[PDB]
């Protein structure tokens, strides 16, 4: 079947906006997930989870007699796709029970460990989601082995179909680099907003970078994939040395006998997949990396034992059973037992990329104070681990249950407590009037509250207008956000608000946080009404400022909007075409394809853009809020053109005199372009429209200022 | 950027399932077409339109000084992608101004015409859809030039984006047949659900069979094309004249100098194409098929000489300036008007389909007949323009405001007027309790009601259980509906209608469509009561008996079902995995994901299943409501293996002992081997399910039940 893709594989494709919608998803539209989890004896899953562990089912045989490495190593994989770049990926989701995550294959008989957690999962139902239960029986495992969790939080919501990221754009599963779609360029450059080394790893290669057996090299993917989740040198070696503290590899036999992945496999096969012909397929025999190495000789059991042999051997490269490269202790006893026959025991092994944490010199520092510390070990494991499954959260508001920690990590972007009374409807119609009447103009106040709020992404749930971020190092200098501009209009915001505060009695004051969106708020009313419509924005209270020291200003760093069509901005040239920018854009906002249309024709006649370029300013009423930009962009009588000096800027013209009526970026002009987008255009655009379009702004603005409300949800 | 299609070509694609979501939808969700366009100025628009006809825009002239011609062939390629296998493709949700429809070759420069239209679009807004506006424009194109319309209905509401059809295998844009993926095999056998001889057209193409010009075998691919349209000999020879009274064709130059189609066109373009570098590129210049033919003296009226020439010459065979194959009278003087120089004339031309329908020997009949009667042609023309437009607008109920003919035609599956007052819920309920005392099983009683109303499909909107046609031929003879089952079923309702109708006053009676579904809502109620459950479901009156006489035999041989996964059914063995055509049937019932789920686990326990199949009836109560068939599916106690003597039915064994619990079939086995369908699966197969389980079971019974209801809408 000859598909649209197909004819027009380089059309923009607009399905990803529309993605989690109420057709697919089993739940009522009322559900609430958090409200099911908040009725849910979480003691009681925990009990059962403790129970699981060493109840061996004969289909997958329990190594040691203990599931809890693999269920480690299950929530460290749901947990390790996480992207800093764009927030896309990590254990929010569940993902790993859909395509392409459950057939990845460095996921492999991770679909046997989903399935033994399908009769807790069936107990408990909706009370707690697959997302949260992954990352549960992680922790359970860990503390069932000995280990003190730092806390858990539940709030992950299931979602029903697979997330739309780019994960690479090899078309062979695990390709090494420099083939024709190499995700590497330069000197060992990894391309954004990829965090893996190969199509189908979670970050980087046990046996070395390309396969290649060099500790001292590999270290340089593993800082750098590691980096790309957000985890620094300390967080990385207490991950890693903390993980491979339990359980086993499995490689008994050649990779080729193992089968098609899940998603490939027969309908027979029910879901799993990689079934192995290698004698019994499974237990003693299994092969899931080819690998066969088993790290300590208390492999279900927390020990110090990973850094007492790392640094008490010398190691000597050799081949597992499946012919993969992995090292062995020179001179060692039989000190490893074996997972299933008491009777034999095995030298101590390591993987190159546990050996990285010896040979790399700032690696070495770190795994030798913990051998010397294990109390340090244990609690930045502990930390690590913590951040590791709860990264892509977002704020602490979302966080449910009883082990949530109390104590308020730097990586959380925390926001402060509200601890007075919050301006009433009264206050904020005196601070709207303030405003207006402080000579800001409507483009600086749309402006600036854009710059705030449109930081967000759902992906990870970072970002937004709470905490005034804006102000602080480094949003305030990001160029987007026109530094010199954005100086003045805060400036002038906190003296008015200096001024109602002084004036309150009681307790009551307004954040700058808030003040910002209700500026903002008062500038689209101001442009309303310049259009000749009565108009109130809504506007809802509870934001607070967060300190610069509160605000990691390095973790920050990949928020900066280097493409926001909004603003008809882009920071530099890309190989991407901007029009594809903007839908990433809109999806990381959370819009469909309406929303996205409506709020750029709305800003772009408010003067949000950039540093006031009239690209797709196609109205002769700035800072009204009209229709314009749809009624013009439609129209037939005007013929579009790009210019000579750049392709991407397009001049449009009278089509009978030639006069030059508007100039336009492709992310205008693709409106009046692609078939879907224009259809959407001209609803906008149609005589019957304008109460409509106002209406439909000013939604779409207000679900953007409180895309980061999770106080009020 | 390499997606999970790429990765696993083969998967079932359930995205066709979430099409058409709040998501992408522009309008409030309270948004109602007919109500908006019950109140459109009707009269207005078609003046509008009718001024429109004779004013040229400079970008793409008028031919003659009136663009009726272009306008009739718009709306004739709009209707013209309809088949009857399928109801897919058809006017009724102005696809053509989607991907790929938008640029497909036999498409070229509606795109012009389209955006002719988009001033009269704006005016009116959302009070008439583009869907209804390209009918309509055609209709008031016939009108300004002398043809008496049959009339016409609005109601078709506007989509936002692409429907998912099939429309053929190849990968080259009008591919010759006899290729890698030739829609051809046998004795020129066209698979079905296609209706087009090459991709990218509509029937036929226009110089003969793959290019050959032989007017006797071109008429054999009308014939066939126009039958998979649901066009007889007759209706066939009235379009092609009628519509080739009109107008010309656009072959001015070599077709090389045709630019990119839409979807491939720069964005400066702004969603038109097929930019022509031939001379002025337009007008006298154009180039469209690569045919310049002309077929009457006065293009711009209604008149019989299509013809009066058709039979009044002798024809040769010659090429247009762009190469392409087509006829000429030379012996005729210069009577055809020149589109552009009132001092240019030329000799009559036809096309090889034209000439098919003079020397094909049962189309020359009625040619003649046409010929020397033209009163009898322009009534065939208009009533099956009429046909043409409206084939898949569904029940006359749909038809809006004030042109609708009076005349009830035999296509239109006709349903007799109620004349009588309903039944009321005491009634209903007196009726529940007396099919349930008459022995009738709840097998019996949901598996008719199944089989009456699951015959819909929302591509054209015909089927459903209103009318009782489950009483008439062919319907009471389909293998799927159990014939001689189906027959002893009917007879006990007939006699409890009979009773009940013979003791009202007041004129109170109940339809046997009615009783049918009712009695089903019995079968569905006592399954609930049999599992422990009280629960009632809905169930509206007011559906009609239509007669035998009311109903063409013939016409409803396409709503059989061949495939119903929903009972476990497929006719014969297919090319296509059971699977699909589960997603398939799902689609066009109007299904998502969570829907058809739902629907097929229930159904399976009630004892749906044709022949009484044991496949997927995976209950020890069975015709009890409950939600068995998803625990039992995903019970990991079970194993499956394909049985030796049909690789598509599966046997499922306990695992530790290899007794036989269970047989299925693939389309019960993919709920527990898709990664979305297990995913929902795994939502009613929970312990806390059995509530949602059956509320969601009655909501899409119900569902089902009233598909094809725009009586009530
Ligand atoms: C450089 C980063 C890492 C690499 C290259 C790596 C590599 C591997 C490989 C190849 C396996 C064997 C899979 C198999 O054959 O069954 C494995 C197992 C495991 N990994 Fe890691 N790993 C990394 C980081 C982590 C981290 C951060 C954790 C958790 C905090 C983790 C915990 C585990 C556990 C517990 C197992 C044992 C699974 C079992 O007993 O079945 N690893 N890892
Ligand atoms: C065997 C079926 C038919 C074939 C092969 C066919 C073929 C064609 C072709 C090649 C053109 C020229 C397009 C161009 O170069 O501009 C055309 C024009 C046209 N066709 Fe047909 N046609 C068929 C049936 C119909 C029907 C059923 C109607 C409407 C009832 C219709 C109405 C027209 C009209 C009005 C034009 C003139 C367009 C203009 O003036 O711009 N055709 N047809
Ligand atoms: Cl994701
Ligand atoms: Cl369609
Ligand atoms: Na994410
Ligand atoms: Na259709």
């Amino acid at each position: 079947g000859t598909s649209n893709r197909d004819w027009w594989p380089n059309q923009l494709d607009l399905s990803i906006l529309h993605r989690h919608s109420s057709l697919s998803d089993p739940m009522g539209k009322d559900f609430n997930y958090a409200q099911a989890f908040e009725k849910l004896d979480l003691a009681a899953v925990k009990r059962d989870l403790h129970a699981l562990m060493t109840t061996s089912q004969d289909w997958w045989p329990a190594d040691f007699g203990h599931y809890g490495g693999l269920f480690i190593r299950m929530a460290w994989h749901s947990a390790g796709t996480y992207r800093t770049a764009d927030g896309r990926g990590g254990a929010g989701e569940g993902q790993q029970r859909f395509a392409p995550l459950n057939s990845w294959p460095n996921n492999a008989n991770l679909d046997k460990a989903r399935r033994l957690l399908w009769p807790i999962k069936q107990k408990y139902g909706r009370a707690i989601s697959w997302a949260d239960l992954l990352i549960l029986t992680g922790n359970v495992a860990l503390e069932s082995m000995g280990f003190k969790t730092f806390g858990f939080a539940g709030g992950r919501a299931d979602t029903w179909e697979p997330e739309d990221v780019y994960w690479g754009s090899e078309k062979i599963w695990l390709e090494l680099s420099g083939g024709p779609n190499s995700r590497y360029s330069g000197d060992r450059q990894l391309e954004n907003p990829l965090a893996a080394v190969q199509m189908g790893l979670i970050y980087v290669n046990p046996e070395g970078p390309d396969g290649n057996p060099d500790p001292v090299a590999a270290a340089r993917d593993i800082r750098d994939t590691f980096a790309r989740m957000a985890m620094n040198d300390e967080e990385t070696v207490a991950l890693i040395a903390g993980g491979h503290t339990f359980g086993k590899t499995h490689g008994a036999g050649p990779a080729s006998n193992v089968g098609a992945e899940p998603e490939a496999a027969g309908i027979e096969a029910q879901g799993l997949g990689w079934k192995s012909a290698y004698r019994t397929g499974k237990g003693a025999d299994a092969i899931t990396s080819g690998l066969e190495v088993t790290w300590t000789t208390t492999p279900t059991q927390w020990s110090h034992n990973f850094f007492e042999n790392l640094f008490g051997y010398e190691w000597e490269l050799t081949k597992s059973p499946a012919g993969a490269h992995q090292w062995v202790a020179k001179g060692a006893d039989a000190v490893i037992p074996d997972a299933f026959d008491p009777s034999k025991k095995h030298r101590p092994t390591m993987l190159t990329t546990d050996l990285s944490l010896r040979f790399d010199p700032a690696y070495e520092k770190i795994s030798r104070r913990f051998h010397e510390n294990p109390e340090q070990f244990a609690d930045a494991f502990a930390r690590a681990w913590f951040k590791l499954t709860h990264r892509d959260m977002g704020p602490r508001a979302r966080y449910l249950g009883p082990e949530v920690p109390a104590e308020v990590l730097l990586w959380q972007d925390p926001i402060p407590a509200v601890d007075h009374p919050l301006i009433d409807a009264a206050d904020a119609a005196e601070l709207k009037a303030k405003v207006l009447a402080s000579g800001l103009t409507v483009s600086q106040l749309v402006s600036t509250a854009w710059a705030a709020a449109s930081t967000f992404r759902g992906s990870d749930k970072r970002g937004g207008a709470n905490g005034a971020r804006i102000r602080l190092a480094p949003q305030k200098d990001w160029e987007a956000n026109q530094p010199e501009q954005l100086a003045a209009v805060l400036e002038t915001l906190e003296a008015i608000r200096t001024a109602f505060n002084g004036a309150q009695r009681g307790g009551k004051q307004v954040s700058l946080a808030d003040l910002i969106v209700l500026a903002g708020c008062a500038g689209v009313e101001q442009a309303a009404k310049n259009a000749g419509h009565a108009v109130t924005v809504p506007f809802a209270p509870g934001r607070a400022d967060a300190s610069q020291e509160q605000t990691d200003v390095e973790s920050m760093a990949v928020l900066e909007p280097v493409a926001d069509g909004f603003r008809n901005y882009l920071k530099g040239k890309y190989r991407v075409p901007a029009e594809v920018l903007l839908v990433d854009k809109a999806q990381l906002l959370t819009l469909s394809a309406p929303e996205m249309t409506v709020l750029l024709g709305g800003l772009r006649v408010l003067g949000a853009n950039v540093g006031q370029s009239r690209h797709g300013v196609f109205t002769a009423r700035e800072q009204a809020l009209t229709n314009d930009f749809f009624v013009n962009l439609l129209d037939m009588g005007t013929e579009w053109k790009p210019t000579a000096a750049d392709a991407d800027v397009f001049e449009g013209r009278d089509r009978a005199t030639g006069e030059l009526k508007w100039t336009g970026t492709r992310v205008d002009l693709v409106f009046g372009s692609h078939s879907q987008l224009r259809a959407l255009a001209e609803v906008y655009g149609s005589a019957d429209a304008q109460e409509k379009f106002v209406r439909d702004f000013v939604a779409v603005w207000n679900k953007v200022m409180n895309l980061d409300r999770f106080d009020l949800a």
